């Protein structure tokens, strides 16, 4: 049989789902958390093969092993090791949609192992093995002798060995299959890879055995005392001697007890359960669990002899806490949450989809270092280390089965069918068994982005019924749907409504109060963070803050899906959708995160973790006010230091330790200042750093920070005396303007300054010119396509109206001698098919002094695309090490993404200048800057900038950072004004109006100077 | 594989299930229901063979027929053609519990067919098998090839042969498994059959085709104007041109109608259904449908194209109802339902459980003759006429799924456990798929006694979304959990609350009002009609007049499980539990039913019309006050026929025509009546009758009937003096009296009337003695066997006290001679092993006009178990073709059962005075009689007496009445006090406080005298 293109069967001979289990035969190994000698990994090297399709594997396979066959690590990807390619389809599924068959060309990877057991487990026992993650699907044979199969590639799969194992050398024959009816439900956007990615393991059990167990925590009105409830199940021979004994430790101490024999209350006609028993433990003044202060308890679960054998053992970290919806606020211990979250893929730009410890560490780390406190297990169950990992180190967890269909049409057509209620139901079930012990899973999710169809509807009953002590959410269909219990949009805007047909997304303030509406709202993904994106992120935490009900969202998404590639000289890239020959792809759409693929940040990563800190700020007269957002802890590991600086300049500052109680409130009252009658603007400074080391920070880790502007002077002294004056020289092609060793070039026929000498040096490679366009970010491009363009997207209208072609028509270009200077005044009209975009007037002032007064007032057509920005740019002969501002840094920021950055004197080498996008755009600009210094030129005004080694047109025309090269000389891009970069989403224009250049006349003014 | 062993296969390449097809290629003939030439019956002869296991079947079976195969009619259960024996298990399963496997020894069911094939059916278009009920798995071939496998033994299998066939002569081949894992799901307490017990036929559909239909119907507040919704999904080649027609037509009048191209609205963001469309059609002043006028609208679903070609037409009756609970009520067209309802297995004494149109007729027929308005369908759903018929004739039925667990310990133990929840899923799902649009279901049942699991909670709520038109209700796991709307509880009794743990039986009175219950109740399954049963039945129709929210039940059941079973003579006797070989089994515990396996009715089923009444009355004075209780429609087919008779004696009568608003009353003021002065009491009955014949009843049916005592003429009068004295004659064993032609004979050392001659014939074969005891009700036994006794039944309590024992010891017989009287006084103690159990104390008057006037006093400890009966009992001599008594009657009545009963002079034949129930029992009691005639004697007083050729020993003794042998003469029972028979449930004591003999002290007294 065909099994893979059968939905009414997911699996053969498979055993049932339960949590983690050690079958540990000692119960202090149980209680530390200790190696269990009956659990064995046998995760290492194995021999692999690779087939084109399941007809085409040899029947010797199963007996022996194939001379072809590779030796290959295991977990992995087959795709990783070069054996076919992974594909990077987004909605669009990547075999032909005809459920439930798929293609016959279907890409099979057949694995096998030799292994031994000890002599005991041949003797007795239960021995079985369990793949934690196999795609798409799998057959398995041991001593060539079938066993069984399974389907979900996103939980674990075991079956019982007991009778097929042998005296000496034993061998698995495992046959996955890329493809399988399993896949219909597997469409996330994310590569498409296969193979036994995730754990494989042997575990030797009893037959009577702990087949099962549930601990409930609950609580009185205080949280002053709890009740833990452990329900255990066994299998096996039931024996009037047996008992289960559930202890509770808090450490090396044991709080609490409860032993009884098996035999659980009457609960029907027919009597109650033989085989289960419900222990209950009265626990006073527990310490409570949360991401703030993630206390945990372990419990031990023992099935043992009146008399005193244990049989074995079984245990898990315990987190007394409550979750509950009350009165339209999700309550954690009875506190309502403000969901500080991110998406997270299980993504490796080197293994594919494969997980490992080191890894996930580092990902909580930087999660937590960037204030994240939750995170969403987008789009299925993870690898069940990363649970531990959220239990112990603390983050709410959205646990999501494995169900994707976003390439039907309508999206529900699987989802409303009963037909595929089955296989449906099971990736919740055994998701449930499995994961219900967690404290870190808060929220169960039903799945992703299928439709709203009555199957829904039945498994958030299931899941209600079963595990009542955590809420269930669902997006499909609304996000407000009878299968959610929270509004759980994707991408909805905070004032902006998109009433789309049937599944509008509304601005989430509004959505809250629709009539009769009362649920809590949470989006389960906003904010895209593709590429140069976040823009407007400030603008999702300022309403979470005022509106109760608005309690956060998870952001969109961690870490980029970049895999690496090499060139001819070995030299790794990253690469994205078709980059492998796969097609149809979606090109960058795999790369949406705030880290690169290797966990370096992206700017956007700072945007982030300012707009989501814990401490709050006001200022009045000289008193700091500092508000605690916690919940639960005390700001028991926090000194707020405080710093004023006139321009850049240190003028005082200080440090005083933060003693605010969760939610609480502190006043510091900032010292008597100095009076420095010298002009500038002082700026105040403050940042909250955590001087002791933690489980997941350094010491010295800084948590927050905020500024204000303090007392500004204006400065009313006019610059020393002009010594000389710069001499005009006219042709009918130029105007010269020298002074002393300096020398400005202004061509007549163009009208721009053309070329400037110091000495006889040349600055520069390319003229001062006019800029009204962007090398298109991605929040720019949406899916527009050459092939099928969106016109609606930002770049195509910009492309559209000519902004990218248009050309500067002089229209009036002059000299005068002034005084003590020469004045150069220009008109330009840039045009597009006889339309005149825009106009540029500018005025350029040489003095005695050598510096150059540029004022610069355009004129933009009210028809015409608000333009990507407003500024002047050149190639500068000049490279230099470092480039020393005034202004907004250090990290690169825009206009609707610059509340995290700090207005003070940075220097960075110029390469800092670039940020390294995988797909390039613009980039790298720094906003409110008053005076920007490289080489021997100095700028000053009020300007935003970018400097780099690279053109825009480079950026535009090149797609993959690793192909460009830099430039002669460094580009100088300098603007008036730029347009926002947007973010709400990726797919539509989201830069908000507030952002947007449509005044209509735009004023600027810079001065050049050398030194 | 054995895919009957895996609760994960349930079908294989089994099509999607849908609502009756037909496939019509004529609208006008769709339009009519006649028969469709796309739609053949393969019912007829078929070839079969048995084998003990699906291992014994060769495989030449596939290619050929085997030559000592049989030719059999099918449907059938092959258990009725003797290849097997049937059998009867009520909760414990038939197999060993050992899920999922069966035993090994299973027998398998071979049959195959040759049929025919037209080419024309082969050139185009699609042709399908169709099983409608196949018990309990089966696979398929077609030519030998592979086709399919089923499970579920109630709903249709459905299989594309379109490749299999071939012009001319073909041959399916059924290997049918007698047992499989979904027996497990088949546990209903009922004969254990096997076999293809449901239609088998061949449907033509084109590739282009109506997949499946819904039709809704919604009203305005006031159900003056609706809107039929139907929605119509198609399969096949989907293009522009297609279109979706629906006419609704009332008789030849078409009413409204619609047409629109496919491609529903907008659902998600992938789009909508393009291979759906729905349609809308407003109807203005709709003919409502209800179970008391079953008005309907026939609506066809045309497929076609646009230019005019009609594809293919499918079509269904329309009942414009509206279902729904609100405020606590079951409302039906906005009005409170009153339930009159019966359970109804699908059991035929010859064919099993297949069904035939002449016999649903038959039952439908006499369930409304009998004033019953619902069927619950206990516990699957049935066959498709049924609903049909349910429709047309109107009945309001409850449709359940074929989901019954009970021998499970507990008994949730599968309904509860994910791995069973797919199984369960298609047996509630594809019910709803076939039976949706049926106007006569009004509400969807889960299944029957498999505890409450999530799986329930999880279907329950995919009900409600699939189908907002009706409510869910679910009893196991106590009645009132969250997978039910309706509290429906099975045997909870109306005053007296049944607290088990867990699942308590509360009064139905006391539950609708536990705190936070706002639901309406209406029992599952309520008055165990097994035996002699129905006792206590006008408590509960007195409740559910009284409590609105208390809205009837459904009795349990309509029909006795027996089986024709022959004797060595060729005579067809009624089989129980066990008669086929089969055990364990539970006896006659199958047989409950209102009627007898042939439909003749048992005697409570006359009561079950009377208190189901559709009009209540009052009297006062001479006024008649009649109350309908229809809610729709008026009395057009009733008049109100009255009589008053002295001791049935007619007296006067009349008729008036009955014009009574539904819930209306009407004042009918009676003629000045008789008053007479002769002795006697006059009683008034009246009689509902329906002059016209329907469809469902002939000209002049009875539909209700009622009585009343009016004035009674107590006698004064003197008898006139006898012109005689009798004579005593003494000796020291009797005492003898002579008067005339008259002679009696004491026995001194007996103490009881050992003989009587009228003439010189003697009158009696056994002596007048007291009687105690009963030969046992079903209701008195309960569940207590020889093996395994129940000490808290009755007949047990009796049997430990040793009433069925006890031996009357003489305490004193006198004579005396009086003045115109001889008189004898006797007293008699029973006693057992010490204890006095009962005394009696009679006088004997014989006086000078040859009556004997006997006075009867006992003495009952009041520390023995409550007696059967206080009477007399006799064999007497004679055999007479009729009983006349003034009485209570015709049929049998006891204490609790009596209220259908009228008094007046009734005349039978010897033979009608015995109910032939199938296990034997005490029977054929009619009470309140005041005069007795039968042969020579009559018998006058106030008691209740049976009379038959049957001795009280010998019933208690047989256990099937064919056993049962005429005795010489005929007994008769004549008593002063009779125990009520009880019956809300046939496993626990059931009689009711107010009929338990239990006053210590009772006097009777009767005159026995000659004519
Ligand atoms: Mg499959
Ligand atoms: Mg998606
Ligand atoms: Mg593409
Ligand atoms: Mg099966
Ligand atoms: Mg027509
Ligand atoms: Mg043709
Ligand atoms: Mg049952
Ligand atoms: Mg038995
Ligand atoms: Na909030
Ligand atoms: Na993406
Ligand atoms: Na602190
Ligand atoms: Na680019
Ligand atoms: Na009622
Ligand atoms: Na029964
Ligand atoms: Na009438
Ligand atoms: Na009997």
């Amino acid at each position: 049989r065909r099994d893979w293109e059968n939905p009414g069967v997911t699996q053969l001979n498979r055993l049932a789902a339960h949590p983690p289990f050690a079958s540990w035969r000692n119960s202090e190994e149980a209680r530390t958390d200790r190696p269990s000698q009956q659990l064995r990994s046998l995760n290492g090297e194995w021999r692999f093969a690779w087939f084109p399709a399941p007809e085409a594997v040899p029947e010797s396979w199963l007996e022996c092993d194939l001379p072809e066959a590779d030796t290959v690590v295991v977990p992995s990807n087959w795709q990783m090791h070069g054996y076919d390619a992974p594909i990077y389809t987004n909605v669009t599924y990547p075999i032909t949609v005809n459920p439930p068959f798929v293609p016959t060309e279907n890409p099979t990877g057949c694995y096998s192992l030799t292994f031994n057991v000890d002599e005991s487990w041949l003797q007795e026992g239960q021995t079985r093995i369990i793949f934690d993650g196999v795609n798409s699907a799998f057959h398995l044979w041991c001593n060539g002798r079938w066993v069984g199969y399974g389907q979900d590639s996103r939980l674990p799969s075991e079956f019982d060995l007991s009778a097929f194992l042998r005296a000496g050398e034993n061998r698995l024959a495992v046959m996955v299959l890329r493809w399988s009816d399993g896949s219909y439900l597997e469409d996330q956007d994310m590569w498409r890879m296969s193979g036994i990615f995730r754990d494989v393991s042997l575990l030797h059990k009893p037959t009577t055995q702990i087949s099962d167990f549930h601990v409930a925590t609950r609580f009185n009105d205080d949280f002053s005392r709890a009740v833990l409830e452990a329900e255990v199940q066994m299998c096996g021979e039931l024996r009037d001697y047996l008992r289960v004994t559930v202890s509770l430790w808090q450490g090396e101490t044991q709080v609490a007890s409860g032993t009884a024999p098996f035999g659980g209350e009457i609960i029907d006609e027919r009597g109650g359960y033989a085989d289960r028993v419900t222990l209950r433990l009265n626990v006073e003044n527990p310490k409570l669990w949360s991401a703030e202060i993630p206390n945990l308890y372990r419990a031990v679960v023992e099935l043992h002899t009146a008399d005193g054998t244990l049989i074995e053992a079984e245990a898990c970290d315990v987190g007394f806490r409550e979750v509950r919806i009350e009165n339209g606020l999700l309550l954690l211990n009875g506190k309502p949450l403000l969901i500080r979250g991110v998406n997270r893929h299980e993504h490796h730009p080197l293994h594919g989809q494969v997980m490992d410890e080191q890894t996930m560490v580092q990902d909580i780390l930087l999660m937590k270092q960037n204030n994240f406190n939750a995170v969403r297990c987008s789009h299925y169950p993870n690898h069940p280390l990363w649970y531990t990992l959220c239990d112990r180190y603390g983050l709410y967890v959205v646990d999501e089965a494995n169900i994707e269909t976003n390439g039907m049409v309508p999206m529900n057509r699987l989802t409303d069918d009963p037909r595929w209620l089955p296989a449906m139901s099971e990736r919740v079930t055994r998701m449930v068994q499995r994961d219900r012990n967690h404290p870190s899973v808060i929220i169960w999710s039903l799945g992703n982005e299928s439709g709203h169809g009555a199957n829904h509807d039945a498994l958030y009953r299931w899941i209600k019924s079963v595990d009542p002590s955590r809420p269930v959410q669902y997006e499909g269909g609304g996000a407000d749907t009878t299968a959610t219990d929270i509004i759980c949009p994707m991408y909805a805007r905070v004032d902006e409504d998109q009433p789309f047909p049937a599944v509008p997304k509304w601005s989430i303030k509004k959505w809250l109060s629709l009539p009769g509406e009362t649920r809590p709202l949470i989006l389960c993904e906003y904010a895209h963070a593709m590429g140069n994106s976040l823009g407007g992120f400030a603008k999702y935490w300022q309403a979470f803050r005022q509106y109760p009900r608005l309690q956060g969202g998870f952001v969109w998404d961690w870490v980029d899906q970049s895999l690496i590639k090499y060139d001819e000289n070995g030299n790794p890239w990253s690469a994205y959708g078709g980059d492998f020959g796969d097609t149809p792809n979606d090109r960058q759409f795999c790369m949406n995160g705030l880290v690169f693929a290797d966990r370096t940040p992206h700017p956007a990563l700072t945007e982030a973790k300012h707009q989501q800190q814990f401490f709050q700020f006001r200022l009045s007269g000289q008193t700091i006010e500092v508000t605690s957002e916690y919940l639960f802890r005390h700001s028991d590991n926090e000194l707020l230091h405080w710093m004023v600086a006139l321009d850049g300049k240190p003028l005082a500052s200080g440090e005083v330790p933060l003693d605010v109680a969760p939610q609480g409130k502190q006043l510091i009252e900032l010292p008597e200042l100095p009076q420095p009658e010298s002009a500038g603007q002082l700026w105040l400074t403050v940042r909250v750093v955590q001087p002791n080391a933690t489980a997941w920070s350094e010491a010295g880790h800084i948590s927050a920070w905020q500024q204000w502007r303090l007392a500004e002077n204006l400065s009313v002294t006019l610059p020393a005396a002009s010594h000389a004056i710069p001499h005009l020289t006219t042709s009918e092609m130029d105007f010269c303007i020298e002074l002393g060793n300096k020398r400005w070039q202004f061509n007549r026929q163009s009208g721009f300054l053309s070329q400037m000498w110091i000495g006889d040096k040349k600055q520069l490679l390319t003229p001062l010119r006019d800029q009204f366009t962007r090398a298109p970010l991605d929040n720019d491009i949406g899916v527009s396509e050459a092939t099928r363009i969106d016109p609606n997207a930002w770049v195509e209208r910009w492309k559209a109206a000519g902004h990218y072609q248009a050309e500067a028509a002089l229209l009036q270009c002059t000299a005068d001698t002034l005084a003590d200077a020469v004045l150069i005044t220009t008109a330009h009209a840039w045009q597009h098919q006889g339309k005149t975009l825009f106009i540029s007037r500018k005025t350029y002032r040489i003095d005695g002094s050598g510096q150059m007064a540029i004022t610069v007032d355009v004129e933009v057509a009210s028809d015409t695309p608000h333009p990507a920005r407003i500024g002047l740019n050149c190639q500068l002969a000049q490279v230099a090490e470092r480039v020393n501002w005034l202004g907004l840094g250090p990290q690169e920021n825009y206009p609707d993404r610059l509340t995290a950055a700090c207005f003070d004197r940075w220097d960075l080498p110029l390469s800092d200048m670039y940020t390294p996008y995988v797909f390039p755009s613009e980039n790298g600009l720094r906003c409110g800057t008053r005076e920007l210094n490289y080489g021997p030129h100095q700028w000053r005004g009020d300007f935003q900038f970018n400097i780099s080694r690279y053109s825009q047109q480079q950026l535009m025309e090149t797609s993959h950072r690793h192909l460009l090269h830099a430039e002669e000389g460094t580009w100088l891009n300098i603007d008036g004004f730029h347009m926002g970069i947007g973010g709400d989403d990726s797919w539509s224009p989201s830069v908000s109006a507030e952002f947007q250049l449509s005044a209509g006349r735009y004023h600027y003014q810079l001065v050049w100077c050398q030194k």
